[PDB]
């Protein structure tokens, strides 16, 4: 017997609404800027949730990064999530993007609440830009194409971009249960089952990949759309 | 938009199973006494799951906590995952439990896992032994009385028996989804409903009295059977 409990569709989305109400809420102002890129951009099937929010803000309230990398910037939804919970150290917040409509919203939401401080946005594919980033950071968030998890995170280990007291966490692994198999998504949405089926075939390769690396400790969490957590081992106790 | 992905309850265990797959297990050690617990025990689905014991693990290789507290230690699963997850630091773990027969299962399985002293059985209703323990704890789980939830966080922040950077971690919060409502969990059986509905109306008031308190962060992260995380705020 497993550790997730069966919710139908109407049921699950009423346990995340009470989560939401049990939960301290996400500032105005990024309740604000949510609005505006669910309306702004209309049925894109991207952005995070409210509680997604809530858990981003709490997560770095809590670890205290110096700095932060994510991925998949988009609209800026989940940069300034983090940009709230790490007022107290100022921590620099690293974020990719590709997409040129993307990048100027991000931008000219970025410059609308004024977090241009240590909000640096880099722009172009990750695939290429993400190598080029030098230093540490003590929290990688990975949201963007799902076909290439396996590169960025190769990527942020082999160069050194996650440090010693870090975690990476990566988004949406499940594709919406398809990463698992073909039949564990029966609700979705037919018009998004073929992207979410080829996601979850990256991400089915990306997960089992993950377990032959002897450099790394491996969590794959069932909250959210499946989130994989990603830390090194433990260093050397003793000569 | 919505947090949680609806599964039937095949499907569910399906997705649990590749998560297990998916994540570094628990050490055959603890394998061994997770199965050697659903054998000799009745009530074994006290006991957290598989993939809960590697999460207990990660959460403590990746926090490091110096002191762990735990409320519940049942057949001592819990206690020996933060205790494998703290190898390095041989972080105190202290463990609070009421039941004669379970502080007796838990103590042979402690001597018998070679476990130092450093893992600490406090024997009694945790409404009282809470109260006496003294310093302050790193990582604090909640795992027994639902009902009791809200008096035992009153405790642990009133006394300071959380650390500034420490968390709380409350288990089971949603009650198999009866904490929400009486009619989220259709597929439970009808002779556990009565204890599982009146876990959550407790744990609804407790999930409710959280939001009043001006000196906590809350996140009630919807995975597993819930988990609540408190910290202290900046
Ligand atoms: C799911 S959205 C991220 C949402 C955001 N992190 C949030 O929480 O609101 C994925 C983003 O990654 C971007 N993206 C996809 N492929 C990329 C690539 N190869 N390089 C850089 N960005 C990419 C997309 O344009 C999109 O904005
Ligand atoms: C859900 S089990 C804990 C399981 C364990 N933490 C694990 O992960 O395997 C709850 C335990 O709390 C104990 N308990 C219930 N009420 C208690 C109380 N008021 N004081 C101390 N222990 C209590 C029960 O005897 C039971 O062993
Ligand atoms: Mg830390």
């Amino acid at each position: 017997l497993g550790s997730i409990l069966p919710f139908n569709e109407e049921t699950a989305d009423r346990v995340s609404a009470y989560c939401e109400k049990n939960s301290h809420g996400i500032p105005d102002a990024l309740v604000e800027h949510w609005e505006w890129t669910r309306t702004r951009f209309p049925d894109a099937d991207k952005m995070s949730s409210r509680l997604q929010g809530s858990w981003m803000i709490f997560t770095a309230r809590d670890r205290k990064p110096k700095r932060i990398l994510e991925i998949g910037c988009y609209s800026g939804y989940s940069a300034l999530a983090w940009y709230e919970g790490t007022r107290d150290t100022k921590a620099e917040i690293v974020t990719l993007e590709y997409s040129p409509k993307m990048i100027a919203a991000s931008r000219e939401a970025f410059k609308k609440y004024g977090v241009g401080d240590r909000v640096k946005l880099i722009e172009g594919p990750a695939e290429n830009t993400l190598k080029t980033l030098e230093g540490e950071f003590d929290l990688i968030f990975v949201d963007a194409n799902k076909d290439g998890y396996a590169g960025y995170v190769k990527t942020i280990l082999d160069q050194g971009l996650l440090s010693a007291n870090g975690i990476i966490l990566c988004d949406n692994v499940f594709a919406r249960g398809l990463t698992i198999g073909p039949d564990c998504a029966p609700w979705l949405n037919d018009h998004v089952r073929p992207y979410w089926n080829g996601c979850g075939q990256a991400l089915d390769k990306f997960s089992a990949g993950l377990m032959e690396d002897p450099r790394i400790d491996v969590l794959l969490l069932p909250v959210f759309d499946g989130v994989t957590q990603i830390r090194w081992k433990d260093g050397a106790q003793r000569a």
